[PDB]
């Protein structure tokens, strides 16, 4: 497994942490950057930095249209502006109720289950495809076949004959979707977008941004689930901070984020020309590998970065990226994970491990660090 992939429990490996700030390691070629000052500057300067796939504007492969991590300014700046309207704090707001609602249905599955039971089956696997489909607006009874076929279009196992047939039902959806929602906008993802920028934005990008969304928020917040509930079960005496009110717990939340970064890169950069970066120098065509859970450790940041303390206050680390392509979910993120974790203690407040013996089941197949299944009781 590639260096920059391997944990120790919650934990960076030791021997991520062994390599520098910015060393030369093989997958070929690549840059593997660490610190938080280097990772930043990689992120953030897209003056000498480039996220395209080595095929811009008409020539972008359909796989990635949509795909706003393989858009550089100005091409980048004009799609991310044409998705703006969806992501107002009005339409956070509105979407509270619902993401209460979804959180109590899982609840009470496990109510229903009675314990002992599996935490990451039930409830972490089921919250965030549930909460995307409220974000783009899919109706409600085609919530359990739309997660059918986005899984299906990429489960492993399937053959090519089925993935293929699964992935063209998904782009007949979203199409009849749009369409529909084009030709009468009510309030929604796709409505809020359209309504304001109709002539400006063609239902291939709009399907190609809604299928990117579903990719974006279903395996780094359900690995967030997981390990949130591990990490503050290991560290008890800061579950009190989910027992208060609403600062108190946005300030665990994203502290948790830091402490765990779920994803180990974000996408691979290429040098567009010479840098200077760490009193080294990157070469044009370059390709520079940036560990966020390194740089969330990196005591620059803050001193005993290697501990988790939900009291302290927020700082800016780069779990979600740095600059232009700041992760567009982070405030449904925050949200969600606050209405999730309090939620959780409130319906069950002696949850604990079923057996504290029982081995964890990491998730390390994906591309965001996670658990695979987590028996308690309560
Ligand atoms: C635990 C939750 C999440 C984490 C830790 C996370 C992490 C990230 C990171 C690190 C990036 C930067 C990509 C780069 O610079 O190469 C990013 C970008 C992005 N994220 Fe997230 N993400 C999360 C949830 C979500 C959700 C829920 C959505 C959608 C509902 C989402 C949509 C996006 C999109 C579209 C981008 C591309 C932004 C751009 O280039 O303009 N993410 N995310
Ligand atoms: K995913
Ligand atoms: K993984």
């Amino acid at each position: 497994p590639p260096i920059h992939t391997r944990r120790q429990g919650f934990d960076p490996a030791d021997e991520l942490r062994a390599a520098g700030t910015l060393t030369k390691i093989s997958i070929e070629t690549t840059w593997l950057a660490a610190g938080h000052a280097v990772v930043r500057q990689v992120l953030g300067d897209h003056q000498q930095f480039s996220t395209r796939r080595r095929g811009k504007g008409i020539f972008r492969p359909r796989e990635l249209v949509g795909n706003l991590m393989d858009y550089d300014p100005p091409e980048h700046t004009r799609l991310r502006h044409l998705l703006t309207p969806g992501f107002t704090q009005r339409r956070m707001r509105r979407l509270a109720p619902r993401i209460e609602e979804i959180v109590t249905d899982r609840l009470d599955a496990m109510e229903q289950a009675g314990p002992p039971a599996d935490l990451i089956e039930l409830f972490a696997d089921e919250v965030p495809g549930a909460v995307l489909c409220e974000l783009i607006g899919v109706p409600r009874d085609d919530r359990d076949m739309f997660m059918k076929l986005c899984h299906g279009h990429l489960d492993a196992s399937l053959s090519q004959k089925r993935r293929a047939a699964l992935g063209d039902k998904f782009s007949r959806y979203l199409l009849a979707m749009i369409a529909r929602e084009r030709k009468d906008p009510g309030d929604g993802f796709i409505g809020s977008i359209v309504a304001e920028h109709g002539d400006t934005i063609t239902d291939e990008e709009l399907r190609g941004v809604c299928v990117q969304l579903m990719l974006a928020g279903d395996d780094n917040v359900s690995g967030m689930i997981g390990l949130g509930v591990l990490a503050l079960l290991r560290h008890p005496e800061q579950i009190a901070a989910l027992r208060g009110d609403d600062q108190s717990a946005d300030r665990a939340v994203d502290e948790l984020i830091r402490y765990l970064t779920v994803p180990y890169a974000p996408t691979p950069r290429t040098a567009v020309e010479d840098v200077m970066v760490a009193d080294q120098v990157i070469k044009e065509g370059e390709t520079v590998l940036c560990s966020l859970p390194m740089a969330n450790r990196d005591r620059a940041l803050l001193p005993d970065a290697d501990r988790l303390d939900v009291t302290r206050t927020p700082v800016p680390h780069v779990a979600f990226g740095h600059g232009i392509h700041h992760c567009l979910g982070a405030a449904l993120t925050r949200l969600q994970l606050r209405i999730a974790y309090t939620a959780l203690w409130r319906r069950f407040p002696a949850l604990q491990l079923a057996d504290p013996a029982q081995e964890i089941m990491f998730r390390t197949s994906t591309p965001a660090y996670g658990l695979t299944s987590l028996l308690v009781a309560w």
